[PDB]
């Protein structure tokens, strides 16, 4: 069951934790997320099978035994991602498959969680995306103020008097303290960031039809963090597939892009600071509400 591949690139091995069950294509992913090489930028040069190179529907399991991948491939501050052009919107699942629940528990035994503040009681869970959530990560400007979405942080405030707030952002670690560096967010008087998780806690998930997507489980949090659940978590993302395997968690927020041009007309946040407060206050179970119809939530 358990598989280590170790792959060669740029002149270091990376360790790929999986499983034998996983495929070629989910290999790639887990190469993406150690490397930052996109799955469709990687030559893998030393994968055969019979004869041949290894098509991503292959199972690792059909093949191999120690040995070293070698993978050629390059990574790009074109950084995170601004579109799913495949967004399933019907209103599942292999969300509570096996398969799902054993990935998120090897992030669960060895992904580190870096406590910046600590939980308090009572408190709801509210979890964030960067890229196009709370900023406007593709526009130049000499100023993180600049590319701020309005409201920000009394957003952040208002969210904070009954959230707990988490930042997860489909990145480097490093880029993520970067940003909130950048936008004031690290270090503010008026609220507290619990912790920051990153790309490496995400997980890849095929889901059929669909090929293999890279998701931000809440299931890592509520696992390690057992005063949260379904009941009391929300995230807010641009992007639809971080939440496919809790959808019924997810807010899909509209992208806030070209900050020079939009900077005086976005309301969003103020829009769901309102949101939130009404739901912490009105909702006993996060699980009964539709968040879609978020903007006609009147309880
Ligand atoms: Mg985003």
């Amino acid at each position: 069951k358990e598989v280590v591949v170790i792959v060669k690139w740029s002149g270091k091995e990376y360790p790929v934790d999986l499983t034998d069950q996983d495929t070629v294509e989910v290999l790639r992913h887990e190469i993406f997320r150690k490397t930052q090489v996109r799955p469709e930028r990687q030559k893998l040069l030393n994968l055969k099978y019979k004869g041949k190179t290894a098509a991503d529907n292959v199972k690792i399991s059909a093949l191999e035994l120690k040995f070293k991948l070698m993978m050629v491939g390059s990574t790009e501050d074109n950084i995170g991602e601004v579109v799913d052009d495949f967004d399933d919107a019907d209103e599942e699942s292999v969300a509570h498959s096996a398969v799902y629940l054993a990935k998120v528990q090897r992030r669960v035994r060895d992904y580190k969680i870096k406590e910046l503040a600590p939980p308090r009681e009572g408190k709801k869970l509210l979890v964030l995306d960067i890229d196009y959530t709370l900023f406007d990560h593709r526009s130049p400007a000499e100023t993180g103020t600049e590319l701020m979405r309005p409201y920000l942080h009394e957003f952040l405030t208002s969210a904070y008097e009954d959230y707990d707030i988490v930042i997860w952002s489909a990145t480097s670690m490093r880029w993520i303290e970067e940003k909130m560096r950048l936008l004031g967010v690290a270090s503010n008087d008026n609220y507290k960031v619990m912790f920051y998780l990153d790309s490496t806690a995400m997980i890849s998930v095929h889901v059929p039809e669909r090929g293999v997507v890279d998701v931000k489980p809440l299931g890592v949090i509520w696992a390690l963090y057992k005063q949260y659940n379904s009941s009391n978590t929300i995230m807010f993302d641009d992007i639809r597939r971080n939440f496919l395997m809790n959808p019924k968690s997810g807010l899909k927020i509209r992208p806030f892009r070209q900050a020079h041009l939009n900077r005086g007309t976005d309301t969003e946040l103020l829009k769901l600071s309102d949101y939130l407060r009404k739901i912490a206050h009105h909702c006993p179970d996060f699980n009964s509400l539709n968040h879609r119809k978020w903007e006609h939530y009147h309880p």
